[PDB]
RNA sequence: AAUUGAAGAGUUUGAUCAUGGCUCAGAUUGAACGCUGGCGGCAGGCCUAACACAUGCAAGUCGAACGGUAACAGGAAGAAG
């Protein structure tokens, strides 16, 4: 129902007296197929504790996305840390393409139909951020005609 | 009707985010090499020595331009078998 995707698992140290600690970080997006999408940090000393708290933060931090029949309104940018996200509407371009991190957060949002390439660094934890900022700033025909035009068939055309 | 088209990954660190190279997955070739090998179709086939070349062939034709008769096949005569 909310489509619970793991993006990576990495693992991590902190280096105390004794010797290295390690713990272990999750990255899961979730999201119903309609528009709404959100991802999930999460980090603990296990694996499965450490995706369980990814999938709890991930359902408190959803966002709405307005698409257009399973695509995208307008070619749209994201910029986070480095990370700079460039995608297309795509009409009917017949499948997900999008590279590793930006696949899964358009799968769980509905979106199917995606050309998108990733600039700067491919981290996989901001390039999910870079997404969901060039998402939600993404506007429908519908928010635009209720502040500039002021009809719909006068906005498009 | 005459284009509908854009994926990333590995590796600097105890770990991190950046920067930045290296490398890989793709397609292609007048290809070569290794192993293997049934048929057909359509193409392609000295990229190096514009190095050197045995032998054959690759530009002849016209008698309705002309003098002609070296052959060839007949005819016309002359003989004689």
């Amino acid at each position: 129902e909310l489509q619970e995707k793991l993006i990576a698992v990495n693992r991590v140290s902190k280096t105390v007296k004794g010797g290295r600690i390690f713990s272990f970080t999750a990255l899961t997006v979730v999201g119903d197929g309609n528009g709404r999408v959100g991802f999930g940090y999460g980090k603990a000393r296990e694996v499965p504790a450490a995706i369980q708290k990814a999938m709890e933060k991930a359902r408190r931090n959803m966002i709405n996305v307005a698409l257009n029949n399973g695509t995208l309104q307008h070619p749209v940018k994201g910029v986070h840390t480095g990370s700079r996200v460039f995608m297309q509407p795509a009409s009917e371009g017949t499948g997900i393409i999008a590279g590793g991190a930006m696949r899964a957060v358009l799968e769980v949002a509905g979106v199917h139909n995606v050309l998108a390439k990733a600039y700067g660094s491919t981290n996989p934890i901001n390039v999910v951020r870079a997404t969901i900022d060039g998402l939600e700033n993404m506007n429908s025909p519908e928010m635009v005609a209720a502040k500039r035009g002021k009809s719909v068939e006068e906005i498009l055309g």
